[PDB]
Order: structure tokens, then C-alpha cells, then sequence
């Protein structure tokens, strides 16, 4: 009942990330497999009906987004740590932008016609390319020198790339770019055994949540414990408040398979609304 | 001697070819090949064909997976691209899927939606419909046993597997799924890494292998000892110039010597490319 | 209203599931947790693992025999036990359920083997091919809860390719198991493993049905026994309200569901006190 | 060659080769076993030992599931059934398992069922306290005693009834879906005349490379029968003695020349 559970679908690019993080905390998980197809049940049995993933459960609590789940991984491993201490802001931002600004631009690259506005996108890749290249260019290991959550954001985004004979240049040509992206990679996917879903469900079922962080904090917006709230990201999440803090909101909600949960949600891209 | 695969590792375009070493159960060589141009290690063993993959056995190069199948079977006979019985059947069907429903499969995945079109979407579900209707029954496999064609096959499908969006066009499809995975789960078999300067010395220390002991007579007249170039039909640009050593019902042989990789003889197949005098 | 507790998927519950059919009944299904814990269960049960179990209000039925029992009660046509058969019934029906059930799952799970169970089979087959062979609707001519005794235990074995000739190759047996199954498992419902305590909470159990019994063990009602099962127990804890010719009556309170009442069958549970 | 099963599909029992051979990751050929006797297509290859799964590799034919791992780890070394260093131990769990534990369950499901129940919460607890440790396996790397503990559970819980008997114990359940991830593998059917027309093709894999003086005297070229020990004797000529194994030769009218292979434990050799 506290074993980590990834919920995703095995095949997509999209999915990896979750994957290689799991990988860079040598960490045992389960791994569910989620349709496909519309609509997931069993998913939102879970999430009270966000849908994109992975997410990751452990017992009655749900983490929703993977710039979530990184941090959540971090508590339950600690070392090797994917926020270095002393950089704690510049990882996350690269990270952030890595994840907005460069996965844009790969996922434009890949799915077009050619790999059988795009044309801004190209136009500005070579500079992203460059920039790293001339980084890595001396030598360090890893973007930060210590391995951290912003190679894996950054790395994610090659990944696609590096999928068809005519994308791949766009990573390969730099020589330096290439030979992190491999170390990168080679941290693997862990050690998983599958689960079921209904399985899953069971276990959320089961157990009961974790106990709230003690941190205090004032929210921006007051909301406070106790609220009735929907948050959605930026298919809105229905419950009561139980946390507001600077990294998570968590709110509370009652399943009919599986019970009472809890589901995590990181401030940034989400939006809470009062109800 | 041993099998050497010269491939791009993370390409999906080179995953029937690895499926294909999996289900031959076989311990292979892998070399990876650059994305980037040109590769001269390559064209050290091929004469300047760069389409991969390619396998390498010795101072044998093999080019087209098509015909890799066949010198497959030839190494390691069971279990059979080819079933008895079934052979013309099973060669076309390849053949259909690995041109008509690659080509739909591709269109699909790699337009922005997922991150003619319109044709390919209206005649897509005619296939799949069909396809589900022959598994529903039980098959294990598309002819029975399996083929070279469960893996023509699965490698559309493998595309559309990658995508959240495009996983549809297969999961809508219950027992297409099931015996997706069964043919996915035969795996890669055994890999060692090899530096492709290590497998042009592999060849230029091997000598190739006896010709084929059968006789043909040409269609178009070439015979051994001519001098001729032979070019995959799509792209004229990277002929490949030597003399012709065999021509054969599956095959053409041609020798060419190399000045890092030495005498080699290289394999094509009748289908797909085209024979011009020298 | 009527719930049952089982396991869709298992093979084993399929009796339970025809039984509802052929009375017809609108019943409400609560699927047993595959993982291992089943508190959901065990917080009716006070303790009994096997499936399936019947639950009505606040009082939980438990054991199959028992189960067609209490169906009886419940809606009384078509009977189980035809009128001037009962015995026959009975006993026919708790034959199968052990001797013919249990080389059917062995032929099944140990198929490697020769008391020889292959050598056994083909005498209970031959036997049911020549009764059946008399154009017999039923084993006892009306249906009986003996046929499903005896049609549970083919069906598992045609649920498998290999084990179907044991079945298939006796023609006659055939035709009268497809009408057997053909009661269906009546309409259900599906149901949490969360809502059927809230009906333990919430209900009261039904009135003691009023027999008198000397029970040949001195037992009598405001004992404190434990009844447990007498061959895979690991016990039930409660007090005696009842017993009976057909059952013994245990109440329990439970935190979650409070206090309900469980119904054993006289057969194969023991009592202590 | 091709790794070649004779197994009955349903059987509780194939179950650890099954699982074997998942582990292992080898994709193998699966030729099923009609429920009928005769089984003339089998007893063609094994000589009549009937008891099954069987292992077969050209016309080598391998009979017990103990050697059975001993010779896919010869066919693929990684992952381990023996990993280095743990031998013994690892053997003689399993062996311990594949009898007495093994045993306790056949009691459990099919049936001294007191002293069996009586006894088995030992085991089990004993079992938890070593996995509350959260090792990831019983040696830490994965081995063959993990299958065979393993399969012993995964048998309980085929049947509701006795599934509570490894339910009881919450704690090694993860454990056990770890064991039992891995699967069959990848397996196609193979019918029996093809797995025949295989063995009779073939030639019999090399002897292998080992001198062992045979403690009761048993020499190559010997004829001998072989049988189990508690029982249906194969006779034939004695190839090889060695430690793990002895070899026969014998002659079949659709098979050919087949080499049929037993190991020392629970077999006995004789002179006839």
C-alpha cells in the first residue's frame, strides 16, 4: 500500500520523462497501464477526472503532473538529489523552460510530414542546439555538474527527436549534446511490475492517506482548509482543500470504487476556484 | 561470423529489423550508424547504399530487410519467416503491408495533431475492421504460425502505439491489441555493441562467402562479369558500383573492393532496384 | 434487497451466480478485492473467507447450501427442492458439489494424474449419459438444485479446450447442460464493498425464525461460541441467537457495521464454546 | 535449436517451468500434452517417463524442472537461476520448497491436512519477517529458489478457498508479484509430430566435458534402465555420469537417436 504506482500508457514519447525519473532514483515501482481510449474510469477513479499523465499514486494519494512527482519522488528518495543544494531555483526554472519552451519545439519538429508555425520553430532551434553544445563543449557531465530534474526535462525533449532517421541530425550534429543525451538515457526506467488497474484502485481503497505537511502558509487567494474547491489545470478536479502550501494544494475527495483520496496539485499550472 | 546489424538504435524505422533478430532467437552484433551525413563507414561496406538497416556478416553485406529475412532463414531456419505451405501468401502480404499500411500508418502519426491525410483516415478503419475480424477468432498469428509478415505488420502498428493520439487507431481494436503484444514480445534477442571500425576490419580479415549454386538466366541479359551499378528504384542517387558476381531469383551479388574494408560482396534484392550496365 | 459477494471472474462462483437466474431475482453485486486484504467482506462475515457470501439488511448468509436456502425463503418458485424429493435433492446436490466437484478440478489443475480421478470419471459420465439418454429435462425430471450442483462442475471443465472432452464426448450431456445454463444469472446491480456496510450499520437483522431444536450438543442461544468452518478454518466470534435443523444464528458487533447476525448451515461448521 | 516444452496447459503443477522460462526471457516453443492416453508422441521422446514438463532441445530431452534450470542457464547465462557465490544455498532452498512446501500445498488444495495447516503459519511468518526487510528477492538477486517458493503460493491461490492461506500474510505480496511479473515469455505452439521431426533431424548435443568416477561404478557405455525413485523405467545406454546428470541413449522408431537426460537426485540407475 505504499509502493510507488505510475499510471501511463507504456508505448508513448510522452510518458518517458516519468519513466527516466523513476530510473534516476533507482526505484522498484508498479506500473499501470491506462487506455487509450476515452474515457478512464478507473484513471479518474483516481483523479476525480484530470486525465493527463503519468501520475503517480501511492496508497490514497494522488500526484498530479510530473514537475509534481519529482518533487514527491525527491521525499521519498532523497539522494541522487534532482534539486542540488545551492540551485535549487536556477534547476527548476531551466526545467521549467525546458518544459514549455524547448518540448514545443521538439514535438513541432517531429510530428510533420517530412519525418515520413514549424518554420519559427526551426528558425530558432539552432540556437537552443548551439547554446548547449557549446556548454557541453567542456566537459561537464551533467547541465548543473551534479545530475538534476533539468537534464531529464531537456533530455525529454531530444528524445523525440531522436526517433526518426530525419529528426535525429537536430540532436546529432552536435557531437557534445549527444554524448549527455546517452547519459542521460542510461539511467534506465527502474525495476517495474505491472498492475492492474481495478488493482489499483483496491489499494487507494485500502489505505489511508498520508498526513498533511506542517507547513504554514497563507494563501494568496485565502483559501483556507475546509474550502470547497475545484482545481483544473490551465475536467476540474471537485473536493475540499486540505493544504495550501508553496509547492502543493491538496484537496480531498470521496470515490465511489475508490473511496476517500487524496490528490496532489502543484500551484503552478493550476487554477483554483472557489465553490 | 557473426551477425552484424548496422542500425539507428533509437529509430523507430529500424525496429522490424530488430524484431526480426528476436524472433530468430540469434546473438548479434550492433553497430550504430550516424543520423548525420555522410556515413563512411557505411559506404566503406556498402558502396554508398545508406539505407538502413543493414546487416553484416563478414565480407557479406546485406541491404533491404526483405531480403535480410532471407539470409536469415538461411542461418537459423526455425522458427520460420517463411512457413512451409504458406510461402507465396505470406512474401505478398509482407510486401502489401510493408508499403500500402506503413504508409497509412505513418501519415497518421507524423502530422501535428499529435502533438492525403484525409484518405488515409477515411481508409484506415477498413483495414483494422478486418484485421480484428480474422483475430476475434483466436489465431495466434496472421497465418497460423508466425511470419515475416506478423512483423510487416506490427511495425505499422508500432508507429501508432507511441502516440497518445494515434494509439486509438489500434486500441478501438481489442484483439488486434492482444496479438500486437505477442508479436512485440519476441523481442531483440542478444546484443553486443561493435564499433563500425571494428566491423570494417571484421570484413577485410573475412572472405566472401561461395555464391549461390543456382542457375538463372537473366531477364535483362546481365550476366557474372559484367560491369554494372545497381540502384534501390526510389533513390537513383546512391548506386552502388561493381561487378555483378550473381543474378539469381531472390538475389544479385556484386563485388566491389574498398580501400579500408577490402573484397566484398554485396546483396540486393531483383525486387526494388534496378540493374544499369557499366 | 438482495446482494451477493463474489468474485465475477472465478469459475468457483458461477454456481452462486445461476442460482439467482433461475429464481429470476434482481440482485446486487459486490466484487470481492483481488488484492489480498478483504476487510470489506470480513467486517460482515466476522471472519468467513469463502465466496460467495449473501447479504441481506444485516443479515449474511453464508455457504451456498445455506444460500438456496434462504433463496427459498425469499421467493419460493420455482423450488429447488421439488415437493416429495427433498432428501433426494439434497443429497444428489451435496454429492456433486464434493465428489464430482472435486475430480473436475483436479482433472483440471493435475491433469498428470492416474483414488485415480481419470479412472473414476468415465463411471459418473457413462451413468449420467444413460439417465439422461431417457429425453430427462431435468435430473429429477423438475429442476432441482441438483442440476446446478452437477452443471457447475461440467462447465468449469469446458471452460478449458483440453478438459472439454470430458464433457463433450458424452452427447447426451450436452443437451441438458446448455438448458441448465441457460437460467442465465438473472439482472444485477453493481454495488460498493462500501455501501453494503452502511446497510449493515444501518439495518436491523430479521426476526429468529421460531423452531424449537434440542440441540444434541447442549447449545443454546446466549452462548458465547465461536463457529468456524470445519474444513478451512482458520473462527467467528459471537453470541448464540439461534439454533436449528438448517442453521445456526451468530450475532457480532462490528465498528463498521455494527451488529449483524450470521446464518451457517449446520453442516460443516463447528461450534465452541 | 529451439527450446522445446511438453507441458500440460493447465496444470497447477507446469506452472514453475512456465515461469522458468519467463524469467530466463528465451523464447521457447510450447507443444501441449493431450489430457487422453495415449501419448504416443511423447512417450516417443522420453521413452514413457511420463512426468512432465518436459524440456526439448533437438534430441536432447531434459526431464525434472531442478535441471531444467541448470540447462537454460548454460543456454543463456543472465539473468541468473544460480547467482554466484549463493549456489548452494540457492539449490537447497529450492529443493526445500519443491518439497515440503510444495507438498504442504497439494495437501491444502487437494485433501495429514491438520498437521499441514497446523504447521504452515511457521513457514509463513518466518517468510514475512524476512521480506519486512525489503530485500527485493529471497537472495537479493533473483534465483530459482524464488520460483519455486513463488509457485507453491501462486498454486494456494488458484482456488478461493485456500487463497487465504497466502492472503493471511499481507507482507508478501509484494514479493510475490515481483516473482510472478515475469511471466512466460514469449511461446508459440509447436504440435507433437513437428517437435518429433525436430528430435529425429537432430543429432544429440555434445557430451559434456567432465571426468567423474561413478560412485556405484556405472560406466559410458553401460546399459542400464533409469527410473524414478518412487516408481516406468526408460532403458537405454548410459552416455554420461557426472555430477549433475546422466545421460541415455536410446533408440526411437519415429524420434531417432535421442539423448535423454536425468539428473542423480530422485533417479535410479540399474544395471538391467
Amino acid at each position: 500500500m505504499s509502493e510507488l504506482i505510475l499510471h501511463h500508457y507504456p508505448t508513448s514519447l510522452f510518458a518517458e520523462k516519468a519513466r527516466l525519473m523513476l530510473g534516476f532514483k533507482g526505484v522498484n515501482w508498479r506500473s499501470v497501464t491506462i487506455p487509450s481510449i476515452m474515457p478512464k474510469p478507473d484513471l479518474t477513479a483516481l483523479t476525480g477526472g484530470y486525465r493527463k499523465t503519468p501520475v503517480l499514486q501511492i496508497g490514497a494519494d494522488i500526484y498530479c503532473d510530473t514537475a509534481l512527482m519529482a518533487r514527491r519522488l525527491e521525499q521519498e528518495k532523497a539522494s541522487p538529489a534532482f534539486y542540488p543544494q545551492g540551485q535549487e531555483f536556477a534547476v527548476a526554472g531551466l526545467a521549467a523552460w525546458a518544459d514549455s519552451v524547448l518540448f514545443l519545439h521538439a514535438v513541432s519538429l517531429v510530428f510533420q510530414p517530412e519525418s515520413m508555425p514549424v518554420e519559427q520553430v526551426k528558425h530558432q532551434w539552432p540556437t537552443f542546439m548551439s547554446r548547449l553544445e557549446s556548454q557541453l563543449s567542456h566537459g561537464g557531465d551533467f547541465l548543473f555538474g551534479a545530475p538534476s530534474i533539468a537534464d531529464f526535462s531537456v533530455a525529454h525533449t531530444l528524445w523525440f527527436l531522436k526517433q526518426t532517421p530525419v529528426t535525429a541530425p537536430f540532436v546529432d550534429d552536435y557531437p557534445s549534446v549527444s554524448v549527455w543525451l546517452d547519459r542521460v538515457l542510461g539511467f534506465g526506467h527502474g525495476s517495474l511490475s505491472d498492475l492492474s488497474s481495478a488493482a489499483a484502485i483496491e489499494i487507494a481503497s485500502n489505505a489511508t492517506p498520508a498526513p498533511l505537511p506542517d507547513e504554514t502558509f497563507i494563501d494568496p487567494n485565502g483559501f483556507k482548509a475546509g474550502d470547497k474547491v475545484a482545481i483544473a489545470a490551465v475536467e476540474a478536479v471537485e473536493g475540499e482543500l486540505m493544504f495550501t502550501g508553496r509547492e502543493e494544494l491538496i484537496l480531498r475527495r470521496e470515490d465511489n470504487r475508490a473511496g476517500v483520496v487524496h490528490v496532489h496539485f502543484p500551484r503552478l499550472g493550476f487554477r483554483v476556484e472557489k465553490r
